[PDB]
């Protein structure tokens, strides 16, 4: 019995698709230039016949998935008929040697010998799985992808017309006929290059201009094989077109925003220092892939209990190291790390401005800033912040505004909580307003300044 | 009085774009290789201008759907003044036999014969309806118009310039009287394959260099062609590129999506079980198409007197088999119905953790999950739930943190219902919120648990 | 002053650019194929010199829309200033006769005719303009500009390569002369002919390859060329890829909304009466272009100022019209007015279901509908209501669900007021509140209606 | 310690990369067409090689920017191990000189001079630089990325396709040997010039069909390089194509939008005065580049920390010097300031009408504009308001509908304040509301709307 998902198993594939090129390559080779067996070749072809053999004594189980529960189905029964509904006598006879057909009839050499190619379904289904994985990037499968069915058709049709050539009375007057007088006294090797020379000087449109048509089935062929040429070009360069467009559209956005942004500011005539610290968050918001870009872009659609436990493991040791939040509960520690908003904030900026609206407060992870006052236009500092500690609650659990400007003096992560956000959690959980009032003004009691919202918060009580 | 949307006149209409597509092929033909009549066409000829005669007696009475009603106006007048009005002119025109124009003049066989090429308003309108249509896909609707129009345009040059070659007298310094000496002795085929190979091979600019213009008039044709073909190819790489674009949106957004979660999960290093959550539940996000990913992107569009009508269908024999909305009303039961939200969820995903706040809960249709409680670490589950089982409704309708995590195990369908959403519908229908902690409460004392809900539900009442 | 936006001064200006086509055409053909003045083009030279300067003088008095004001500034010194800072001296040297060019130097007349080329900021300026124009298609106007930069950078090439082929001793053995040796003494016209043969089958990368390079100047110039051919190739391709991914955009995405919902209806197994109503109101949601999918889609961002007094234009007769506003005020005429919301609706749909929750109520502009009432499975129609008519107003005024349900049998036109909306207006003057209850129970009690609500409501009244 | 973003090390990054592409045009040039060491250019290597040892020493000693602080390292160890495990090896193999591999082997010159290319990656990075630096526009970053691919890899084909034409018995018979007798007799340059040309003619796809390959080697290198060719000539088209569809979006969405309004004007039968309103607001809603278009499309992405500072900056002058806020308090002014969003209007654009609800109030920055009244159907100015006084107070304050209509006349600068935004900050600072009420009714009796504005309003009050 054997499942998917399996490593015995997945070598298996790679080694089919292995033998798949093969058949990509000899099928079209045997149909265009061999009638002979030619066992020099044919000894190998019996071989890979023999492994094709032995393949379809292999092949008759699997488990699959099914959709609607997905799950993985496997039975010893349903598993071979589901296989031998489709297309059993395809690769059946797809395993018939060459010298049997001969032996069946000694015209249908080559005729047979291009069957096999309903073997390129594992092609298809390979390509099929590499763009639904997630490993490999997608630039390099779609030019893969581009890259085997251009070759494809170049081989395919360099061995049809190389048919149409020698599969005709008068070898001169042929294509190749015309400009080489003895094409069929010369080596295989040497035949199956021009052939291939004039097949990519047709298709990619250089066209020198030897090696034309001659006769009229040579140009009918030829008509139809430039039609087929420019549909194909047109498929290329739209994938192609379709590959830059999706490759470099994060910068460029990126680059409008910046441009429109210091546009912005230069005609507005900003002082400097407020222009780069817009310009300074503006390329911090870019090049925090996967860290701070991705994710307010992606946990957005995530269905709210994921992002609930993310946030519970990124940050839960952080909200028992504040002194805001010491015996509270245990529901509402939950609750209240479930709804951070983790933001990166980079060095030299002001994160709350003195005399805001109580709106917003933070909790640093790392990182350092300043706590900045104002007196009659100087700017003193008061005092630093060290990663773990609360900063603009004062006013937020009252309703005051700010108290000191926070300057982030290196590269921070910030933890910003709404205020109307934090007040409908606090509503909930009742008489936890007591602890969390009981633990802030007994550290505002603390730190021996000049408690002015001491005195002003009693009375604002009752 | 035939209308339109019948089965029996779509027939006729198709019966005419086949007639179309022969004067398409014969019309340039006659012009550039004939100058006789020749019965061989002409009897054709004549039997399609019966037909064309007899589509034109046909077409007064036939409805039309007239804007600023949707209605089909049918009424034996003005059906006729519509129809004359637009295009009765010309398709009686290209209705008239060219025996009739010989009797005229023997010099417009030609002209007259290219004149019938006014039934392409045929092709045109079958085009635009069938990019209107919803059951032919779009990519080889716009890939057949594509190669309609090119192989058009290929005929129509080849048999213009073997015009240019023939009207010439000194057949010898001509294009084809180059390199074959003796042109008008040799087959009409012959000459029109010729011509079609060196309209392909200047069309698709491979130019192998036989075949070019020798004298001023072909030179003066070769320009104007080539710089049609120049606005015709960049026109076949747009469209072809736009319809490579809108193919592979899907995909390459959801690859991006994944992506983008799959390297926010590994620089923050998150436990796997977590990341495989968030990929699984990214991942059926997709592959739910025409189920789950295109119903909250084209319910949401809907003028919600439709999708109110589309979740009474889906999901009214549910909301009738759960306990907690026994008798309470049937404007209620319509109400709720209109307001559910279903969502697939992947096997093995917690859906409500523990401790979250209060804000949703979860119907099930199909799939089962699990009640799980953690004390001390270990975590053993508590009820499975069936498929028809509400989950979450304990702190919702109470305002109590949430008590179990439930974690899906199989492909599972769940219905939300927001808190703030119930609570708005069941303020309408005022006093029925009786009936519903009655069977709450009654229900929270059929099993054997803590009843200590009641206790802080009788409490918090009177 | 002449002032712009003059039809007495536009026509002056596209007399102009006729006049820039000309010497476009003329200046490099008098560059390469020329050494005498040749009084047929030195006559219309000095004709079309004595234009130019005639422009040049009248360009002195003639306003321009300034920026930061955008008023017209027309002072007769300063509106010199602005042209005489610009590009005063190159239209003047451009307007400078050629016998003079002549009179200086006997060497630099085709040097000096190359620098009339300055007069195409006149064709650049145009082609600006025709885009910020809305009168004509974008889509011409992109080819326009796209065939005439072609054109010219052909006739150009063709021009400087007869020059090289021409300048040069032993004119044998260039590349007109390898297969016309006696070339100087053919006609121009077969010249001109020729190179432009020559030019066109280059750029276009035909290259039939007779009229190829043999010497190393020659080489040198078709190398540039060819660079400078493939990079306007691809701006071709470029710009044509936009102009049809634009353009198809609308007819795509409406395709892939009905794609996507008959995909859902589909595997939900819905009924077909809900599913033609679901595809009769994407349908229509879509060819109302610029009646309503604009509506909503352009009224959304205009400055509410803008589109309330389009509110007030359009249906301001209509709530004069209605009973329940006889006479209640003329400010809360204006503020219902300005926010409603004007929606299409096809035949044959439920706009408003039995047993809804009370959200809105519609009035008719035009179409009619029914009401729809059920009891025991059988639709019975209860009231046609005619175009101009208020329905859904029974229970959102009160707050009871919704009473019947109505169905639209025309293309129909209804104004959405929601309720939430409504009650908020309707606290601003107050006291109308009275007399909207009024002729509210005063038309409950109007046709002796079996009422069930007259009295259930003067109870909640009285 | 030298540090980066210095102009003493910038400069020699710029010398740098003229020598790299001196280099980039020199090895395959040697490695094609020269044998010997041939000093004329062997000097200018050893120069060339010297600097490129000057540099690698130099390098040893150049900070860095870490991530995850975005600070310069700069500690003279670590700040080599670094340098010696990213490429250290192959820019010291790059600077070896050529006569110790000829003092190795006197076979292996253009082979080792080949190995020089791996100083392209100052190319690469420098075009990195560029793409992510703001100074130079996308567009001709790409386009000069793109010529220097494409001129290089025409160059390598050139120079290994003369390789393969020289290192051959029988120089007839190749390539070059076919039309050329003798091309070993004829000079450097004209090899040269002939190659490229070949080249060229090669990748553009024009093939004229002289110098095509007549033996087996030449075809399979022209096999793969006319390959390769289709490659890159579908990645320029895609490149091009990126960069045309995003250089025209801006214009095209504003085009779209112009079109969808006035189609939607026209077909509804607006008065023209409404309609060049319409036009005239969505005209200059496009060209405020970066004043008001970028305004509120940057400002929305930023953390609400800076934009208060932008409004701080640019309007605070203005709050001081209006009636309504003489002595309020400090904290409620940058409270006001910093929710401001300020538009611009068109001249003559009524930006309140009357009766409105009130909802909002404007303060102009400059331009002017004027009060309209109507008594009953006549309207005449009553009150020119000039920058810096605000409108729309009477009535937002209160909650009475507006009083007048508000035209202007010129470019204008308003600043919206929404009602229930104003009220949610005065309801903060509490006491400051008396005192805008009592500058209001001070300003109110002094500005006589003679006495019906103050009487009544004291009734709502007292
Ligand atoms: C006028 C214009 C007329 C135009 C008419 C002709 C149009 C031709 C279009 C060509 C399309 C080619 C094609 O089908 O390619 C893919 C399938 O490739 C495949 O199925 C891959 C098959 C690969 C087989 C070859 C494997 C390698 C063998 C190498 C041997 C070479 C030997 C050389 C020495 C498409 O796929 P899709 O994009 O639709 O996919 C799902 C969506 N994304
Ligand atoms: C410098 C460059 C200068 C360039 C100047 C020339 C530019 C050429 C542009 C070509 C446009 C072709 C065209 O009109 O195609 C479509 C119309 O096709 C149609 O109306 C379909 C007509 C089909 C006729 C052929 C029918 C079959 C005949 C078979 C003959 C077989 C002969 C075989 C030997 C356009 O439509 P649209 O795209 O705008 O549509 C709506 C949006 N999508
Ligand atoms: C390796 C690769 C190397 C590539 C190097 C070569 C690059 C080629 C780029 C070609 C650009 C052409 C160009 O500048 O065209 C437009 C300007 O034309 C204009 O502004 C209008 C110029 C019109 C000139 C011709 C006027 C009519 C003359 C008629 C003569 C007829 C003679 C017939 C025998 C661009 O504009 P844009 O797109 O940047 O615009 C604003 C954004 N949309
Ligand atoms: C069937 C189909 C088969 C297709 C097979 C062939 C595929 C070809 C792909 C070509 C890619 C070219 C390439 O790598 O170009 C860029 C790198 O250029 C660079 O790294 C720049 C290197 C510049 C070197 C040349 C410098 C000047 C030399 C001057 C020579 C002077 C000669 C004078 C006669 C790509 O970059 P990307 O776009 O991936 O970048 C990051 C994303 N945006």
């Amino acid at each position: 019995v054997v499942s998917p998902y399996d490593h015995k198993y997945r070598i298996w594939e790679a080694f089919l698709v292995v033998l798949v090129v093969y058949t990509a390559w000899v099928s079209p080779f045997e149909f265009g230039f061999l009638r002979k067996p030619r066992p020099p070749l044919s000894i190998t072809d019996n071989i890979v016949n023999a492994f094709f053999a032995i393949d379809i004594i292999m092949t008759f189980f699997v488990g699959y998935l099914d959709k609607s529960t997905y799950l993985i189905v496997d039975d010893r029964k349903q598993i071979a008929f589901k296989y031998l509904r489709s297309w059993f006598l395809l690769d059946l006879v797809s395993t018939i040697p060459s010298e049997a057909a001969m032996r069946i009839s000694s015209q249908s050499y080559g005729l047979f010998n291009m069957l096999r190619l309903w073997r390129l379904r594992r092609v298809g289904a390979l390509f099929a799985r590499l763009e639904k994985d997630r490993n490999f990037n997608y630039f390099w499968v779609r030019c893969a992808k581009l890259v085997c069915v251009t070759l494809f058709a170049v081989h395919c049709a360099a061995c049809f017309y190389y048919l149409i050539a020698a599969r005709n009375s008068n070898p001169a007057k042929t294509w190749i006929g015309a400009n080489v007088a003895n094409f069929l006294e010369e080596s295989l090797w040497m035949r199956y290059v021009t052939s291939m020379y004039w097949s990519i000087t047709t298709l990619t449109t250089v066209g020198y201009g030897d090696l034309h048509p001659v006769n009229t089935k040579e140009m009918i062929f030829d008509i139809f094989y430039m039609l087929f040429n420019l549909g194909l070009t047109a498929y290329l360069i739209g994938n192609m077109t379709n590959l830059v467009v999706h490759g470099t559209s994060r910068t460029r956005n990126f680059r409008d925003t910046i441009q429109a942004a210091s546009n912005f500011a230069h005609r507005n005539h900003l002082p400097p220092r407020l222009q780069d610290q817009m310009l300074a968050h503006l390329c911090l918001k870019y090049r925090t892939d996967s860290e701070g870009l991705q994710q307010q872009e992606t946990l957005d659609a995530l269905p709210k209990a994921i992002r609930s436990s993310i946030s519970h493991f990124l940050f839960y040791s952080l909200m028992d190291k504040v002194y805001l939040f010491r015996g509270v509960s245990n529901a509402l520690l939950f609750q209240l790390v479930s709804e951070m908003k983790a933001e990166y904030f980079p060095p030299k900026e002001d994160v709350i401005l003195q005399n805001e609206a109580p709106t917003d407060f933070y909790i640093l992870v790392n990182g350092t800033a300043d706590l900045v006052d104002v007196d009659t236009g100087t700017e003193s500092i008061v005092r630093e912040v060290k990663a773990g500690d609360i900063i603009g609650e004062i006013g937020v659990l009252c309703y005051r505004p700010q108290l000191f400007t926070v300057r982030t003096k290196r590269l921070c992560q910030l933890l910003r909580m709404n205020r109307t956000t934090f007040l409908n959690i606090i509503q909930a959980n009742v008489g936890d307003g007591t602890i969390i009032m009981n633990n802030l003004l007994q550290h505002l009691k603390e730190m021996n300044d000049p408690v002015m919202t001491n005195v002003l918060l009693e009375i604002e009580n009752m």
